[PDB]
């Protein structure tokens, strides 16, 4: 009378979404989304200047590995979750 299934892969997939789905709860409290505050970020860019600029990406992360590798420990762990 033991249970049987084609594969346990579906179960594992189910576990992943649980972690992703509950991650919002862990990082963000149900009582307050606080997410809408982030959406105001766009308005600030406009306030700072109509023409966006003074920003960079990719290159910045280039030095991160050098600093993190050199450093014994950094805020960002090996697990990117």
């Amino acid at each position: 009378m033991q249970p049987i299934q084609i594969a346990i892969v579906a179960l594992v997939v189910a576990i992943i979404i649980a972690i992703v789905v509950w991650s919002i709860v862990i990082i963000e409290y149900r009582k307050i989304l606080r997410q809408r505050k982030i959406d105001r970020l766009i308005d600030r860019l406009i306030e700072r200047a109509e023409d966006s600029g003074n920003e960079s990406e990719g290159e910045i992360s280039a030095l991160v590995e050098l600093g993190v590798e050199l450093g014994h420990h950094a805020p960002w762990d090996v697990d990117d979750l």
